[PDB]
C-alpha cells in the first residue's frame, strides 16, 4: 500500500490498510441525489441561464482509431450513469432518472488538418461554453470528438454539467479510456452515485456527521479574473521545510501564508477561508464518476504574538480535521451555526490543490466566480477572483505577498 501510493494519499494508505487488516488509525495521528450533487443543481435552477456549471474537459489521445474511440466513450457512458441521468423535481427532493447510453450526443467530425483541428475544438468550446444544459429532460453530458485526417491525433471535448462530474472523475474517466483503447478490461464498479447519497441519508440520519458539524460550530461562530503565476524553487522549498519542521503537510503551510496575507490586507485578526475537499470518503467512491466536492470552512487565527511554528500546527490540525470528516456536507455545519443564533456561514475565499495509446485531460477553467477569491496549487499557483474586488494586478500582488510570507515563515 505504500509503495502504491500528500495527506489525501495518506487518506489513501489508511483505506488500504483498513480493507485489508480491519480498525481505523485516524489520520489525525499519522499525518436521490447526494449533497454535493444537489447544491450544485439547485444553485443551477435558481439561476437557469448561468452557465458557471458547464464543465469543459479537453482530451487529447494519440494512437487510436476513430471507431475505437467512440466504441470505447460508449462503454464508458454505458458504466457510468451519472453522465445519462435526468432529474426531475421532487416534493421531498430532486429525484434522478437513468437515460439510455446512446441518448448521450456525440458528434465526430473530420478535419483536414491540425489547424483545422483547432478551429473545430474552439468553435466547441465556444459553443459548450454558452450552452444552456436542460438538465430534466436530456443527459448532462455532451461529447465531441474531432479527428485529424493522415493523423494519430485525435480530440475530445467533454461538455457535462457540474453536477455530474468533477475534477477526480475527468482523471477516472481518462485512465479508463486509456484502459479501453489499450485493450485491457475494466474492472466492476463498487458503488454507484445513488448508493452515495443513499449511505449519506443513513449517516444524516444516525446524527453521526451533525455531530461534527455542531463540534466545529464552537470555534466557527464568531466568524458567522483569472491569473496562474509560476511559483519560485526557493518559496518551493521553503514551503517543504517548514512543513517538514511543523510535521505538517507543504498544503498546510501554504494555505497559512494565503490566510495570513489575506488577513492582513483585508485588516482582520480572524479569516474565514474554505478549502475544497475531494469528498470520496470511503474506498469504493474513488472509481466513481460525479460530483463529490466538499467546500468546508477553516478559521485562521492572524496572532502575530504566536509563533509561527504553533500556528502552522494549528493550521494542519484543523485541516486533517476536515480531512478526516469530509463526508460532513456542509449543509451541515451551516445547519449546526444557525441553531446557535447564526444568519450563516459566510465563505468568500477558500484554498485547494491538485507505453501505448496516449490520453491527456484537462479542464478548460469556467469563467466567473462564485467566491470573491481561491488560491489552486498545481504540482503553480492558480489565482482566481471576482473581477470587481480582486482584479488582475491586485492579485499579482497578493501572489508576491504571499511568497514573501512564506519564505519569512520560514
Amino acid at each position: 500500500a505504500w509503495q502504491a501510493q500528500d495527506s489525501l494519499r495518506a487518506v489513501h494508505l489508511l483505506a488500504t490498510l483498513r480493507q485489508r487488516l480491519s480498525r481505523r488509525v485516524p489520520l489525525q495521528a499519522f499525518a436521490g441525489l447526494s449533497l454535493a450533487e444537489r447544491r450544485l443543481w439547485v444553485a443551477q435552477q435558481l439561476a437557469p441561464e448561468d452557465t458557471s456549471y458547464n464543465l469543459l474537459a479537453h482530451l487529447r489521445i494519440v494512437g487510436a482509431t476513430a471507431d475505437a474511440i467512440e466504441q470505447a466513450l460508449r462503454q464508458l457512458l454505458e458504466r457510468h450513469v451519472a453522465l445519462r441521468r435526468r432529474v426531475e423535481t421532487g416534493v421531498d427532493g430532486p429525484q434522478p432518472h437513468a437515460l439510455a447510453a446512446h441518448a448521450v450526443p456525440l458528434q465526430r467530425l473530420l478535419a483536414s488538418d491540425a489547424v483545422h483541428a483547432e478551429r473545430l475544438l474552439e468553435d466547441g468550446v465556444r459553443r459548450e461554453g454558452a450552452r444552456v444544459f436542460d438538465l430534466a429532460h436530456e443527459a448532462p453530458a455532451r461529447l465531441l470528438l474531432v479527428v485529424t485526417r493522415d493523423s494519430a491525433r485525435a480530440d475530445l471535448l467533454l461538455s457535462v454539467h457540474h453536477y455530474a462530474f468533477d475534477d477526480v472523475s475527468l482523471a477516472v474517466f481518462a485512465a479508463e479510456l486509456k484502459t479501453l483503447l489499450d485493450g485491457g478490461r475494466l474492472g466492476v464498479l463498487a458503488s454507484t452515485p445513488e448508493q452515495v447519497a443513499a449511505r449519506e441519508r443513513a449517516a444524516l440520519a444516525s446524527g453521526r456527521l451533525d455531530r461534527v458539524a455542531e463540534r466545529w460550530a464552537e470555534r466557527l461562530l464568531p466568524l458567522a479574473q483569472r491569473l496562474a503565476l509560476p511559483v519560485s524553487a526557493a518559496v518551493h522549498a521553503a514551503c517543504r521545510a517548514l512543513a517538514e519542521r511543523t510535521s505538517v503537510s507543504p498544503f498546510s503551510a501554504a494555505l497559512q501564508a494565503f490566510a495570513e496575507v489575506l488577513g492582513a490586507e483585508l485588516g482582520v485578526d480572524d479569516l474565514l477561508v474554505g478549502v475544497a475537499l475531494a469528498g470520496r470518503s470511503r474506498l469504493e467512491m474513488q472509481g466513481l464518476v460525479g460530483c463529490f466536492v466538499n467546500l468546508l470552512p477553516l478559521a485562521v487565527g492572524l496572532r502575530p504574538e504566536q509563533s509561527v511554528e504553533w500556528r502552522l500546527r494549528q493550521v494542519g490540525h484543523d485541516l486533517l480535521e476536515l480531512l478526516e470528516h469530509q463526508d460532513v456536507p456542509l449543509e451541515c455545519v451551516t445547519q449546526a451555526l444557525r441553531q446557535r443564533g447564526a444568519s450563516g456561514l459566510p465563505i468568500r475565499i477558500a484554498c485547494g490543490a491538485h507505453a501505448g495509446v496516449r490520453v491527456e485531460a484537462d479542464f478548460i477553467p469556467v469563467p466567473g466566480a462564485r467566491l470573491d477569491l481561491t488560491l489552486w496549487l498545481e504540482d503553480l499557483a492558480v489565482w482566481t477572483g471576482v473581477s470587481a474586488i480582486f482584479d488582475l494586478h491586485r492579485i499579482e500582488r497578493l501572489h508576491q505577498a504571499w511568497e514573501r510570507r512564506l519564505l519569512a515563515n520560514a
